[PDB]
């Protein structure tokens, strides 16, 4: 759909504003933050209007992707509230996050009733991202009451995501089950950040427990999907596992428990090995979309590794994660080059996304290791952006509008990696 295509483009625009807000933090520019705040408001309104049009037509997936775009916009607003130090900006972001949350929660209930378990899971992703925006808005506002509100909403999404996962697993909707576990994992991240905001190590310990549970359910789905030869479903399950390990690493920071940090690093390495393995099998079979999705999970796993190195204060662990990020980056570019030569521009665009996420991991690992590596991550971020720009151009010339939009997401993610690298610089 033109509505799905529209929603993917808005997701790309919303991610780019996140990068501008991060750039305002690194440079300390209050004027850039206000500019980013204004851009986030406009994008949020565009996403709301797309969601309204999509729901009226009955397109539940397109409406769900639009609400994700809206929720990412609120995170940009929240982030901007930090760069500006404007507590009224954070309070405005807090209310927009609740609005998006309620729309997404209602959208999930409607999709599940109609049987659209995929739309329901994507709707729950929008809700979980909205809760992350609320928890960040709590940090920006210094409001432990908003943080507690985020914590309660995170448990609600996690509960519903776990419910939909078991419902989707019963009828054999393995892709819907895996996407449901992605929402659950993002919900645990939101709970972990809410624990940092609330300064509650008890909530942090709870987030660590839930992250281990989502992780365990994700590996169950990956094993079942793999046995049946459904490599795309198995790859999406590994995305959920990798996001769960990110939640655990953040929870370890919130709890100040280096034993959880070392455990996250262990789980992150396992996901990394499973994803790289699944990518090789898909590549031999020519299933380049599955291979590209697997390398997204690999790139997210290295992010968890880098954050686990921050939680452990281990500069040697940070250097290893940096080198692993460069490895996943090169594999992703291999999948993209092969995909572009065959004309599978969606597989190429998905692989471009994996490459840009791998540069985020390199940038975060450079921060943990402490400046020459940050400069390299910065330059690698420019290169990933350029590779995604070429893919978007080739896709448009091939008449593949959705692949062009997926590549725009890759461009914006590379811009986030560039901004994070600028923080270290």
């Amino acid at each position: 759909h033109m509505l799905i295509y529209q929603a993917i483009k808005l997701i790309a625009q919303a991610i780019k504003v996140i990068a501008e807000a991060i750039k305002a933090i690194a440079e300390g520019d209050k004027e850039r933050a206000k500019e980013a705040a204004e851009k986030a408001r406009e994008l949020y309104e565009k996403a709301l209007e797309l969601y309204k049009e999509a729901k009226k037509e009955g397109d539940l997936i397109a409406a769900a992707i639009a609400l994700i775009a809206a929720a990412i916009a609120v995170i940009a607003l929240a982030i901007a509230a930090i760069a500006a130090g404007d507590k009224e900006l954070a309070k405005e972001a807090a209310e927009l996050a609740k609005e998006i949350y309620k729309l997404a929660e209602k959208l999930y209930k409607e999709a599940k009733k109609k049987g659209d378990l995929i739309a329901a899971a994507i709707a729950l992703i929008a809700a979980a991202i909205a809760v992350i925006a609320l928890a960040i808005a709590a940090i920006a506002a210094g409001d432990k009451e908003l943080a507690k509100e985020a914590a309660k909403l995170a448990k609600e999404v996690y509960k519903e995501a776990e419910e939909l996962y078991r419902e989707a697993r019963k009828k054999g909707d393995l892709i819907a089950a895996a996407i449901a576990l992605i929402a659950a994992a993002i919900a645990v991240i939101a709970l972990a950040i809410a624990a940092i905001a609330a300064g509650d190590k008890e909530l942090a310990k709870k987030a660590a427990e839930l992250a281990e549970k989502v992780y365990k359910e994700a590996l169950k789905v990956y094993k079942e999907a793999r046995k049946k030869g459904d490599l795309i479903a198995a790859a999406i399950a590994l995305i959920a596992a990798a996001i769960a390990v990110i939640a655990l690493a953040i929870a370890a920071i919130a709890a100040g428990d280096k034993e959880l940090a070392k455990k996250a690093a262990e789980l992150a390495k396992k996901v990394l090995e499973l994803a790289r393995e699944i990518a090789k099998e898909a590549r031999k079979k020519g299933d380049l979309i599955a291979a590209a999705i697997a390398l997204i999970a690999a790139a997210i796993a290295v992010i968890a590794l880098a954050i686990a190195a921050i939680a452990a204060g281990d500069k040697e662990e940070a250097k290893e994660a940096y080198e692993l990020a460069k490895e996943v980056y090169k594999e992703a570019l291999e999948i993209a080059k092969e995909a572009r030569k065959k004309g599978d521009y969606i597989a190429a665009a998905i692989a471009a996304i994996a490459a840009a996420i791998a540069v985020i991991a390199a940038a975060i690992a450079a921060i943990a290791a402490g400046k020459e590596e940050a400069k390299e991550a910065y330059k690698l971020a420019k290169e990933a952006k350029e590779k995604a720009k070429e893919i978007a151009k080739e896709a448009k010339k091939a008449g593949d509008k959705i692949a062009a939009a997926i590549a725009e997401i890759a461009q914006a993610i590379a811009e986030i990696a560039q901004a994070i690298a600028e923080i270290a610089l």
